[PDB]
Parts: structure tokens; sequence; C-alpha cells
């Protein structure tokens, strides 16, 4: 365009989720955030990883929610961790001291691993035993000094059969009370479609047990029990990115979806959602500065009935897009009008 | 301002709603969407209309919900049907064979049609026959390759006589499931403010039934059937405006809520409201460049319990409109500042 | 930086919540919204505030609910009274001829006042007399022109012989309705944690009854009903404001959380809440114009499950805050360009 000139955009992605400042993403692989976190078995992170800069997701992951059910509020638990940095995944119940008297080892064909029917890893289906269910008053005191992620089920079985084999009860409740968090729980006997082979389902539901609070469950059935919680470590910087690159152990200073950033510009153009230290997105391609002469990430936040939310969303995101693109086109177009002289 | 000059503002709309691209709207009239959908006798639209480019509705229409009560979620379906561009008005369940032994024809005052008393068209009032109200567990299987939109109804009586009459039970639940969808309804029985001379209420309830899903109703009473059901064919640039400007059959390629629009501009000021191929709204009155010398709909978005929202895109729409309008006079009076060199 | 120049910005807050046009705001103190309106004893702006311009409340107000228990839509209630320019606290349903067969003067000593055990003061806890809890059917019929904002509650208690001993009924329920608003409640029967050394809770539960329209409660037990109502006149530029500052009898123009604002300015940075005939917010610090040579409040208007709406807000109020910002920004940056010449 002229003699002399500097490019301020950067539109070229190493393709790949590098490392950021030498820490290391959480790849849930075929696992979605519901499977890792509920430890769908397919995941095998559980053991492994405790930290990281940012999370990976896959657009349509498979391996999520074994057992089909609602997740509450799973785009509140998304959006929850994406400023978690690492967390403490321990055992507030554990399954051998906490519940003597109540058939654990409860397994369910859609979620097997290996070719055996099996089970989310930090949950627990209990189950009656010796013919009874007795009503159970466990309870959860967080002294970790830090909020505590609380997961927990409800079985809604396909018939009342089920339920009575399982439960030994035709009328059961789930109790589920905090300082704040007050909730009840009943379940609901219906056939259904036969989703992963299975018939009924599982409510799965959660909650931030803030320090010094205390959580009490009770039940005289359909509870599927937390067996691991987690104790969660803020973090601004970090968050959850969507996509299926590959990776390497490359290290970066900023990441995004389709690829990675290691430039010097303010600008860049690949994508907007990013982590790290990174040039600001716009929608342009022509950021020429002359010297001479002649944010949050997005897609799945939502779900169906709030499609109002992501359109609003998708306004206001795509807006700001717009509006700075032009400002910084102007900037430019301004100064090189200037920088002409 | 100056002998030679360019005007870019568009503040004059015909006043009317015509055609656009030669496809004509969809006016309900004293018919809302809630009417439309549920197919109020007075809206005569059903067999008639299945395509259009927008879909008009009157600022305060009376004709919508006959049998008083709460539409759920009745503004996300607004804007689920705001980017329908048609549909297939089916029968899902017809009234002849699908319901053999429950009395059809159950009818009500409240949504009397030409002086009789009638009932919603889209909708079935299911009520026992010879004695007996025989649990239903009638199914459907989305195999149209299209969102399936279904509608249903629970009906909470004023007392308990009544339900008894119409359901002989006292205790009714209407259970209705998908692959996601599970919901279950109980009946509240109870005297109420006396709505349209009726004292009980009719809870409407819908969902978007995807291709290949199974939806599953189970009831023993108080269960409003789907009659009709709807196939959606999603529509980018459709939308739905609210006005009771008039129409003749002018075509257009622009359109908004007080008028359409037929010029060249890149700008206007009627209102930000528009659709199809239109000018981009601000708030200004003067655009003029020398040659010489010296976005969604609005209005009922939100319910009661939303205003936050409300706010919220209040705080945006506006917004962007006076930002862009703001650099728009910026960006001419910035080129006239040039312009007049 | 030049001989002759004009300052637009104001960075000087009088430190002190003033008046406003002459009247007088309301400063909770202690007290927060939700003590306010269900009256928590430690207010005492009952019986002598009904008017302001803008309400005043501290960042962690220890003195609301006395009574433990979730407030549903809290911050819907708080959008809906920052519009509030003032109301008419009246006794919809007065305690001595309302309830003649139920005992009222129920108290708990999370609520105490001087010492001694009381209760709320804008409602009512019933309880049953002589062995009887009747089944109660009152009414209100809003016919003060003015929309009339009432409040309710239900008790959970903590345990069945509690509820046995208050209401004389294991299975009590909650009936609320009116011409639109149909609601039941259940009570939820639970050993807690013991906040405010009570194990049980009250739910909170309000609606806006719209003139004309009849509002009825029904039950058989665990309602703590109202004694007072609200009927609200809507203001503009009336809000509310979360601080701790004192106050004298200053007037002023424009007034913030940090302190009010007395200058002809267009600009400051001292906050962007404000209220009145305020100069608009910018984050910047040196907007000066050369002549020579060389919105909503925020912070708590959200829950927890709500993580993301804030976000979103966050997301939008800062970046419209920075957008008009850099155009300020620019506008001098290219008006100091020009007026230069
Ligand atoms: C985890 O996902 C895998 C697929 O990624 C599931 O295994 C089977 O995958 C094939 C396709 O490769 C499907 O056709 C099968 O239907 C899947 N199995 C079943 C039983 O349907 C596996 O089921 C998933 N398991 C969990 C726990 O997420
Ligand atoms: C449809 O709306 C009409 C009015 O547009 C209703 O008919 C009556 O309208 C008059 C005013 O013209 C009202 O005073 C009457 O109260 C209305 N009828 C009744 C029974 O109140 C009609 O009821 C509406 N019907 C439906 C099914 O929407
Ligand atoms: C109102 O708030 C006061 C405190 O501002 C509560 O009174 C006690 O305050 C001290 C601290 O000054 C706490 O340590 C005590 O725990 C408080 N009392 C109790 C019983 O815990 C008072 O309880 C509050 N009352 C209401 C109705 O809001
Ligand atoms: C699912 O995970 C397995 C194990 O890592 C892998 O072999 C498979 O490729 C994954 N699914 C897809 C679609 O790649
Ligand atoms: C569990 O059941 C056994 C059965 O003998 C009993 O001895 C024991 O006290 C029970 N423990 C708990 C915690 O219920
Ligand atoms: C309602 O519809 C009827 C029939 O089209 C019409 O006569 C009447 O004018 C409509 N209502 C109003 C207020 O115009
Ligand atoms: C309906 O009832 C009739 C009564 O004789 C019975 O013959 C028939 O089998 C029933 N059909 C269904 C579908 O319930
Ligand atoms: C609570 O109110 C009382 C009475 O006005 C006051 O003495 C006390 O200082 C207030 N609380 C705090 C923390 O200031
Ligand atoms: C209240 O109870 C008394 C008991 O004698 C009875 O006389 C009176 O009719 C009752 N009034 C109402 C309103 O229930």
């Amino acid at each position: 365009t002229v003699t002399h000139s500097v490019n301020l955009l950067e539109d070229s992605h190493n393709g790949k989720l590098c490392l950021l400042k030498g820490i290391a993403p959480l790849q849930l692989g075929n696992c979605s955030v519901a499977g890792w976190i509920l430890g769908n078995p397919e995941c095998e992170l559980l053991i492994s990883r405790e930290s990281w800069s940012y999370i990976v997701e896959k657009p349509n992951p498979e391996n999520g929610t074994c057992y089909p059910g609602h997740f509450a509020d799973y785009e509140e638990l998304r959006e929850q961790l994406s400023s978690v940095s690492s967390f403490e995944r321990f055992e507030i119940f554990p399954k051998e001291s906490s519940w003597p008297n109540h058939t654990t080892t409860g397994v369910s064909a859609s979620c097997s691993h290996n070719g055996e029917s099996s089970f989310y890893k930090n949950l627990l289906w209990l189950t009656g035993k010796n013919g009874l269910y007795p009503n159970l008053s466990k309870s959860y005191a967080n002294n970790k000094e830090k909020e505590v992620l609380v997961l927990w089920g409800v079985h809604h079985p396909p018939n009342i059969g089920d339920q009575r084999a399982l439960y030994h009860t035709e009328n059961a409740y789930v109790s589920v009370v905090s300082s704040h968090y007050s909730r009840k729980f009943t379940p609901e006997i219906a056939k259904r479609p036969k989703v992963r082979d299975q018939e009924g389902r599982i409510n799965y539901y959660w909650t931030l047990l803030e320090p010094g609070d205390t959580i009490i469950f009770e039940a005289n059935g359909n509870l599927i029990a937390p067996r691991y919680a987690f104790a969660l470590s803020r973090g601004f910087g970090s968050g959850i990115i969507n996509s299926n690159a590959p990776m390497d152990e490359c290290d970066a200073k900023c990441q995004t979806p389709q690829g990675a950033i290691n430039s010097s510009l303010p600008f860049q153009n690949v994508h907007p959602v990013t982590i790290g230290e990174c040039p600001k997105y716009v929608r342009s391609a022509k950021l020429r500065m002359v010297t001479g002469l002649r944010f949050t990430a997005v897609g799945k936040e939502f779900n169906k009935l709030e499609r109002r939310m992501e359109n609003l969303n998708k306004k206001v995101d795509d807006g700001f897009i717009d509006i700075w693109t032009y400002n910084a086109e102007l900037l430019v177009l301004l100064e090189n009008e200037r920088t002409l002289d």
C-alpha cells in the first residue's frame, strides 16, 4: 500500500494446544465436563490431574453422562469450572466407612468400562442391604477453607418394581440441606425412551458448599450419593476451550481453540476466545500503520430453554467484536491519514 | 448546510405491512402467538397458513389463551418461532383413533366461537368415558426429520368435585417424557379469581421433540392432550414484528413495525427493529455527506420475573443504538471535515 | 500540556450521601432490603419512611432475613424496588380482625428485638388456636389503583412434631392464587444446620398484585401470612446504592456510592453508578480540551446460580464503560488536534 508499513494483526495460529506459561492444560478427550466431574470411567483423569492452565473439550464429546438424566445447572457448573485453576478430589464420604449398612457397588451397563458394567467413580449408587434401606443422615462440614463442589444424584427408575428392588420403598425421597441450600426430590417413576439401553434416569445435582457450611443428606431411597467431591481453587486467566486440535509439548503465551499464538502483535483475528497474554481480537484483515511515504468462551454456555441468553450474548459479543474492530480500523485509518505527513 | 450534499438517512416509512421479497407475512390480528399455536378458535389461520416472511402481532392482542392459565416459557417459545419461516401442522394424535376410550369433545365457554362453547383446535381436552378415565400411554416418534413443536396442557380445576367429574380421580398426575425431557405435573385444586368466567386454570407446556426422539404422555387425568403439532422449518431474516399497521399488497425489501422501507440509503431512523435487506438504524436526523464547497425484536420478549433481562437488554440494544449512531455521526463529521478540501 | 486548556473530568466526590434535589434517601443501615420489606425489627424505618430519592444499603448488611430461609426472587425484588420512588405500607390483613381464630403472636428468638424474642413486623406467623388450625381462605382485592407488593412465607419446620404443634397437621399446604399467579407450597420437614440458633426455615415469597386483581391465600398450616403490604409508586432516576458512606444534610444534584457530585462538568470517574443529573462516567484521567496554543446499579443484582448473568452484565457494563471512554478520549484527541490550529 506504501513503501514503509507495519502490520498489527496476527492471522497465524500454530494449530496446536500448547502449554501456557509452561503449565499444561487438561485434555478431557472424548469425555465432557459432566463425565469428568461425575467421574465417567472412560476419563481416567481423576487420579492423575488436579491442576492446569485451561480446560480442553471437544465440540461433541460423547463420553459424558453415562446413565441418562438431566444434569441440573450444567452450564452454570461449566461457568464455575472455567475459573477453577486447580482442585483437590477428596473422598468426602468414604465408600468403606460412610455406608456400612447400605449396598454400595450398584452398577449399570450404561456406564460400562472395558466391557464390564461399572459406574461413575466420583459418585456412589447406594442400594439396600439385607432387605433394608435404612434412613441415612450423613453430613459433611466444609473445614477445608475452600468452597467444596458437591455432586449427587437421584434415581428415577423406570418402574415401581425396580424402585422397590433397589430401595424397598414405593414413596421415597431425597433431602439435601445446607445453611442456605435446601431441597427435596421425589423420584418420578415412568417408562421412558431407552437411552443407552436404559429406561430410567438419574437427575444430577450439585452445589458449592462454602467453608464452615454443613451439608446434610437424608434419604429413604433413590440417592446416588457422592464418593468424591472437589475443593476449588479459583483462578483468573484460566477458562474452558472447546476444540479438537492436537497438542505437542510446545509452550506459548496465548492460546485459542484453533491454535496458540506466539507473536508480539497487539491484535489478531484467528479467534476471539483466547487465554493468556494474547493479542486482542478483531474481524479485520488489513491493519497496516505507515511509517514513511508513497471476555468469555462461548458455544455451549446455554441450554435449550435459554436461547434468549445465547441470542443476547451473541448480540453482545458479536457487537463488541464489530465495534472495537471498527474503532481499530478507524484508529489506523486516522493515523495513516496523519502519519502520512 | 453546503451547496452539494448527499443524505444517507431515510426517515419515511410507507406506513404499511407490505410483502417481503414477494412473500406474505402472517397477520394474527386479534390473536396472539399463544392463541395461534394453541389454536384459539378466533384465529382461523390454522388450515390456511403455514409459511410467511415474518409474523405480525398487535401490541395488546386479546385473543390468546382463552382458558386461563400459565403458558410456560411463553417468551422462549416466541423466540423459537421468530426463526420459523414455515411449518407443517399435522395431527400427531388423531382425535378419532388416538383416544378411542376417552371422551374427547371437552369444551368450555371461555373459548367460545360464534356463540357456541368450543375449545382450542390444536389441543384436546380429554375426559373420562362410561365412568372411566383409563390410564393412557400414547407415544409419538419424531420421524419427520424436522424438530417437532409439541403442545399440551394440564387442567387445574377449581374444586375436587370438578376433577372427580372430568377424570374420576382425586390424585391424578401427568407425566411427559422424552430422551431428555422428563417432567411430572400434579394438578393443584383451588378456587381462584374468575377470569373469563372460569375459576380453574390450564397450565400450557411445550417442547421441541427432535428428530428420532420419542415423546410419551402418561396420565390418569387432567391432561389437555395435543391434537396437532408443528414441524418447524428454521429461517434467517424472518422474525416477529409487533404492530397494528395496515397492509396492502405492496412489496418491499425491508419492513418495520411502523412501515416498510423502499430506498437505497444505508441508514434510517424510523425503527431499529427491521426485517430484510434494510438500512441500518440510528437515532440521528442529519446525516449529510458533502460533495462540493460552501438484531432482534423487543417489547414482549420477557415476563414479570425477568425484568433484569429486559433492563439488561434495554441497556444493551439502546447502548449499541447510541454507540454506532455516534460513530456514524463522527464518521460523517470526520468525512465532511475532510471532503471539504 | 499547553498554555490554555479546560478540564472536563470530575474526580472529587464530597464523600457523603447528600440529599438529592432536596429530597432525602432511605438509610437502611445495618438492615438490608429483605429485612426492610419483611420488617426486620432492627430497622425501625417502617412507621417513619415511605418516600425518598434513592435507597442506601451497606455492602454486607447483617440485619436482613432474621429467620433463616430463601427469599425467592430476592434480586428481582431489588430491581423492582430500585424504581420505587415511594409507597404506602398498609395493613392488607389486619392482625386483629383478619385472623380471629388463629393464634397470631407467633415469635422466635432468631428475630429478637431489645432482647425479647419477636418477629417480622410486615409479616404474621399464624399458628393454631384451641387445638385447631382451621382452613383459612382470606382474600384481598387490589383496589388501590397501584400495584401492590405482597409478601408471605412458608415455614419449613425442623421436625414433624414442631409442625404438628404449630399447625396440628402433618401434611399441610399453602396455596396462593391470583388472576395469573398460582402456586402451591408443601412444607419440607428436615433437620438442618442451626443458623441463628434455628433449625427450621422460612421460604419467603412475593408478588405484585396488579390493580383490580384478587389474591387468595389458602392454607391448613405453615403460613407466614402478611400483615402489611406495599402499594408502589414507580419513579425514574431513583435507584439503589450500595455503600457505607456517611450523610450530612447536604444537598446535591448527583450522587454516587463514594460520594456526591456538585460540579458543572460533563464527565467524571469516581464511580459509574450514579443518581440524578450527573456527569457521565469514564475510566480516564486526563480530559483536557485546548483553547489556545503552546445505567443501573451493580454488585448484588444476581445470586449464586446466575453467575452467567453477572459475567454477562460485567462483560456489558465494563464494555460500554471502556467503549465510550475511548471515544471520549478520541473525541478530545481529535479536537485538540484540530483546535490547536
Ligand atoms: C463412551 O463413548 C463411546 C464412544 O465414543 C461409547 O462406546 C460405543 O461407541 C460406539 C461408536 O464407537 C457406539 O456405536 C456405541 O453405541 C457405544 N456404546 C454404546 C453402549 O452405545 C461408550 O458407550 C461411551 N461410554 C461412556 C461411559 O461414556
Ligand atoms: C376474543 O376477543 C374478543 C374481544 O376482542 C372477546 O369477546 C368479547 O369482547 C368484548 C369486547 O369487544 C369483551 O367486553 C368481552 O368480555 C369479550 N368476551 C368475553 C366472554 O369476555 C372473546 O371473548 C375472545 N375470545 C377468545 C377465545 O380469545
Ligand atoms: C442484627 O444484627 C446484629 C448484629 O449487627 C445481631 O446481633 C448480634 O451481633 C453480634 C455482633 O455484634 C453477633 O456476634 C451475634 O451473633 C448477633 N446475634 C445473634 C443472635 O447471633 C442480631 O442478631 C441481628 N438481628 C436481626 C433480627 O437481624
Ligand atoms: C475415544 O477414546 C478412545 C480412547 O482414547 C479413542 O481410541 C477414540 O478415538 C476416541 N473417540 C474418537 C471418536 O476419536
Ligand atoms: C450396621 O448394621 C450392623 C448389623 O449388625 C450393626 O451392628 C451396626 O450397628 C450398624 N451400623 C450403622 C452405622 O448403622
Ligand atoms: C377482533 O376481530 C374481529 C374480527 O376480525 C374484528 O371485527 C375486531 O375489530 C377485532 N378487534 C378489534 C379491537 O379491532
Ligand atoms: C376401548 O374400549 C372398548 C370397549 O369395548 C374395547 O373393546 C377396546 O379394546 C378398547 N380399546 C382401547 C384401545 O383401549
Ligand atoms: C448496627 O446498628 C446499631 C444501631 O444503630 C449500631 O450501634 C451498630 O454500629 C450497627 N452495626 C455496625 C457494625 O455498625
Ligand atoms: C371464630 O371462632 C368463634 C368461636 O366461638 C366463632 O364463634 C366464630 O364464628 C369464628 N369466626 C370465624 C371468622 O371463624
